DNA sequence: GACCACGGCGCC
DNA sequence: AAAAGGCGCCGTGGTC
């Protein structure tokens, strides 16, 4: 292309090199535009930025946040990697994209710039006719973008002098585990090294082996298999505790203090929109979509994250969501008539489960409960069930037997959406985003079936998926006008900050605009909290 | 120093 | 571990 002069015409292309791939702590190292067969490199980045209109082209969301927190409103525009994800939910890097739809991804900023300019034509090209994938990139993956944008850009509150202290006291239960670890093999070794472990538990001390590894076939330690010999050995009960203590300080307690950003003096994550075969988002540099929750110390974790004072977070979860769109996707008359009656499957399971009253379940039979229920709905197997539920076997098959006879037509449903997967190799979302299935005609059976698994799940927590893409969408302009502020997604949950005075009102206009997004055949519904902690927030 | 596969595990 | 699906990050062991 024929170099110009900075600055570009408006709907130019831009390109970008960031010194580190997260936008909040990166350089602007270079900046250069291309519209019209010129290309304009920016002599000085950070100021050039303020000659743009919008930020349109791959990756255009990261350089968005830059903008936004240099202070400039630059909104996200097109992208190619939005085009390329709805053709393909394989397409997830720059790098895919660039050597499948005509061109290479290169450390130059106006190589980039081009390349974004040529590769939305072709992209946009392919997406004509393709209505519904249209759709999807004109009423929710662009304008989620700048949703997205906004999110990363604002950050989090963390208490880091709590997580600071919580650390020390950790600490020392850590060391008090591993010492009685050492006593009760008869000698130190490095617990961190589950190849070290798997010696002292199976060679050393005796232990009977469970279970082997994926891609290496070593004896397995993992808990599943620790869970099982917890009668067989002291040592096991120490190692599952060391366990739970080690991960939860080198994951959280230990790395996300540090990552405060000497700006905002919040935590701020990526929220990656073209990553999942699904269509879910996923959040990284920290990933914030796995604050532990379910243990004490998780708990005491979760409490880190909080509101900026005279302000409260506010979180919304949409109830039973896949389920609830399972009844919709299916038409089963049983499962559609279990939510308008208002049930709870997930505290019905768990009441069964525990055997205790509907009233007695409590939070943590509750969530037990949730796992089984989605694990037997995507293909869980008599025998695993059995060995986490500590039943026989027998009991096992029975339970998922009548998991399914209780609701007809949604074995029916996976048989038709796996036919049709078959047919056209590709399942479908409710509003038509698309995940590619080769291997459901896979001539050896554990692939197939494997890939079956995954086919039939995808309509289903794609379609979830869909609908909060599509409230956050909606909801964002409405807390704009509020004074509030959307900070995380997490997956069927969002979590807000608002002004303590208007907390009330933000959570109820929420709450409405989430469970109104888009109604089905079962109606929508959005438990909300509200707290000066995301734990708090959470009741 | 950086990458990698791996086993493992936090969340949904 | 086992016929749940979907993620990202940890330390280890290893290479470069
Ligand atoms: N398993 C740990 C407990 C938390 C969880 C979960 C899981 C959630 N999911 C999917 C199905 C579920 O509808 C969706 C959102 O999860 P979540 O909000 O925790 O469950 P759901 O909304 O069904 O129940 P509530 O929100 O508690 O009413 O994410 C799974 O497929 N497997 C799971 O294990
Ligand atoms: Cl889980
Ligand atoms: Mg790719
Ligand atoms: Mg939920
Ligand atoms: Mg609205
Ligand atoms: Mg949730
Ligand atoms: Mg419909
Ligand atoms: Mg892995
Ligand atoms: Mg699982
Ligand atoms: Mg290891």
């Amino acid at each position: 292309l024929e170099e110009a002069p900075w600055p570009p015409p408006e709907g130019a292309f831009v390109g970008f090199v960031l010194s580190r791939k997260e936008p909040m702590w990166a350089d602007l190292l270079a900046l250069a535009a291309a519209r019209g067969g010129r290309v304009h490199r920016a002599p000085e980045p950070y100021k050039a930025l303020r000659d743009l209109k919008e930020a349109r082209g791959l990756l255009a969301k990261d350089l968005s946040v830059l903008a936004l927190r240099e202070g400039l409103g630059l909104p996200p525009g097109d992208d190619p990697m939005l085009l390329a994800y709805l053709l393909d939910p394989s397409n997830t890097t720059p790098e895919g994209v660039a050597r499948r739809y005509g061109g290479e991804w290169t450390e130059e900023a106006g190589e980039r710039a081009a390349l974004s300019e040529r590769l939305f034509a072709n992209l946009w090209g392919r997406l004509e006719g393709e209505e519904r994938l249209l759709w999807l990139y004109r009423e929710v993956e662009r304008p989620l973008s700048a949703v997205l944008a906004h999110m990363e850009a604002t950050g989090v509150r963390l208490d880091v002098a709590y997580l600071r202290a919580l650390s020390l006291e950790v600490a020392e239960e850590i060391a008090r585990l591993e010492a009685e670890v050492f006593r009760l093999a008869g000698h130190p070794f490095n617990l961190n090294s589950r190849d070290q472990l798997e010696r002292v538990l199976f060679d050393e001390l005796g232990l009977p082996a469970i279970g082997k590894t994926e891609k290496t076939g070593k004896r397995s330690t993992s808990a599943a298999v620790l869970e099982a010999l917890r009668e067989a050995h002291p040592i096991v009960e120490k190692i599952l505790q060391y366990r739970e203590l080690t991960k939860l300080k080198s994951t959280y307690i230990d790395p996300l203090p540090d990552l405060i950003h000497p700006r905002t003096g919040r935590l701020h994550t990526r929220f990656n929109q073209t990553a999942t075969a699904t269509g879910r988002l996923s959040s990284s540099d920290p990933n914030l979509q796995n604050i532990p929750v379910r243990t004490p110390l998780g708990q005491r974790i979760r409490r880190a994250f909080i509101a900026e004072e005279g302000w409260l977070l506010v979180a919304l979860d949409y109830s039973q969501i896949e389920l609830r769109v399972l009844a919709h996707l299916s038409g089963d008359e049983n499962l559609i008539r279990v939510f308008q009656e208002g049930r709870d499957i997930h505290t019905e399971t768990a009441s069964w489960m525990f055997g205790v009253p509907r009233e007695a379940v409590d939070p943590l039979m509750r969530r037990a409960a949730k796992t089984i229920n989605f694990g037997v709905l995507y293909g869980m197997s008599a025998h695993r069930l059995s060995q986490e539920l500590a039943i026989p076997y027998e009991e096992a098959q029975a339970f998922i037997e009548r998991y399914f006879q209780s609701f007809p037509k949604v074995r029916a449903w996976i048989e038709k959406t796996l036919e049709e997967g078959r047919r056209r190799g590709y399942v479908e979302t409710l509003f038509g985003r698309r995940r590619y299935v080769p291997d459901l005609e896979a001539r050896v059976k554990s692939v197939r079936e494997a890939a079956e698994r995954m086919a039939f799940n995808m309509p289903v927590q794609g379609t979830a998926a869909d609908l909060m893409k599509l409230a956050m969408v909606k909801l964002f302009p409405r807390l704009e006008e509020m004074g509030a502020r959307m900070l995380l997604q997490v997956h069927d949950e969002l979590v807000l900050e608002a002004p303590k005075e208007r907390a009330e009102a933000v959570a109820r206009l929420a709450k409405e605009v989430m469970e109104g997004v888009y109604p089905l055949a079962v109606p929508l519904e959005v438990e909300v909290g509200i707290g000066e902690d995301w734990l708090s927030a959470k009741e």
